[PDB]
């Protein structure tokens, strides 16, 4: 199953291509200024089966929660409503979001204790690293 290493609180240390990953995702010029503002905090929680996401900043919170394999109805940051699956591939948490004949990934992975997220939308890839508590 997933490894406990994933959860916790995490903060945003680095990220890399993510206003061309924001524009491929179709998101506003304001919105995208604010967004590459942004410096998130992330907790990763679980309760049963039960797998919740939380992303918190001053611009904008989420929230997700998930069983492994079985799609649920999300509302993304940027207020796309999509068809969203997470799945569990070699320690990789791999999240999946269609909309509108659409689709982004977004995988989750840690190294060297770091979480690495990839985000990749239309072959735009952006990478954000984040650091436990
Ligand atoms: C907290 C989310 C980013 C900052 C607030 C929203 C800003 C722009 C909305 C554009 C869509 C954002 C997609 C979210 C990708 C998050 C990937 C990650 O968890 O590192």
């Amino acid at each position: 199953g997933m490894s406990n290493k994933f959860l916790g609180t995490w903060k945003l240390v680095s990220s890399e291509n993510f206003d061309d990953y924001m524009k491929a995702l179709g998101v506003g010029l304001a919105t995208r200024k604010l967004g590459n503002l942004a410096k998130p905090t992330v907790i990763n929680s679980k309760k049963g089966d039960i797998i919740t996401i939380r992303t918190e900043s001053t611009f904008k919170n989420t929230e997700i929660s998930f069983k492994l394999g079985q799609e649920f109805e999300e509302t993304t940051a940027d207020n796309r409503k999509t068809k969203s699956i997470v799945t569990l591939q070699r320690g990789s948490l791999n999240q999946v979001q269609r909309w509108d004949g659409k689709e982004t990934t977004i995988k989750r992975k840690l190294v060297n204790g770091k979480m690495v997220a990839e985000c990749k939308m239309k072959g735009v890839v952006c990478t954000r690293i984040y650091e436990k508590v």
